[PDB]
């Protein structure tokens, strides 16, 4: 519990990745850490200010990432919620979320509705791409991943067909405004995919 808080504490002083590399490892090792570390944070982004919540849900979405392999399926559900009521209370800090959804995609621990709530909520109170550079370029990473995971026919339309038609709408959410090229190959190379995957 002392070697959480004191990482908690450092990573106040951004030890980029010095911290980051001891966290992932206790948490693989003991795999019991997850409850322990999202609870010492609970109370740490509880301040007004967003740079302190920012500072943590970037660690956090790190720490998610580099341990997708083991996971509750109930803590995982559990997982969607704050980060949706964060979209929801706060703004200016949605991209480290997006982040997090990029890293909690890969779990395979995830039921026929709840994967069809984070596809639905993703795109309607959000509107990712409405301005700035990277604000439009994230969403194109996130969109990469779940369909790279998930959103490919695998076991072909059995349960997923919701998601395919809707898809097309939010891959034209954010779109006519992308001037630089990498958010072009972007497009292009999602485009070209989903032109053979998508029926």
């Amino acid at each position: 519990a002392v070697v959480t808080f004191m990482a908690n504490l450092n990573i106040d002083d951004s030890k980029a990745n010095e911290t980051a590399s001891t966290v992932t490892d206790s948490i693989v090792h003991r795999s019991i850490k997850l409850l322990e570390v999202v609870v010492a944070l609970k109370d740490y982004f509880l301040s007004e200010n967003e740079v302190e919540r920012k500072k943590a849900l970037t660690c956090l979405t790190t720490i998610l990432a580099k341990t997708p392999k083991d996971h509750l399926s109930k803590n995982e559900c559990s997982v969607i919620f704050q980060f949706y009521q964060s979209k929801l209370d706060d703004q200016a800090l949605a991209k480290e979320v997006l982040e997090g959804f990029a890293a909690l995609a890969p779990m395979k621990y995830v039921s026929i509705n709840e994967i069809a709530q984070l596809l639905r909520l993703l795109l309607d109170n959000y509107q990712q791409g409405q301005h700035l550079a990277s604000t439009r370029l994230w969403p194109f990473k996130i969109l990469r991943k779940i369909f790279d995971r998930f959103f490919v026919n695998g076991s072909s339309t059995e349960q997923v067909k919701r998601i395919n038609d809707l898809f097309i709408e939010t891959f034209l959410h954010v779109a006519n405004g992308e001037k630089d090229p990498r958010n072009l190959l972007l497009s292009f190379a999602l485009n070209k995919s989903i032109t053979s995957s998508l029926q």
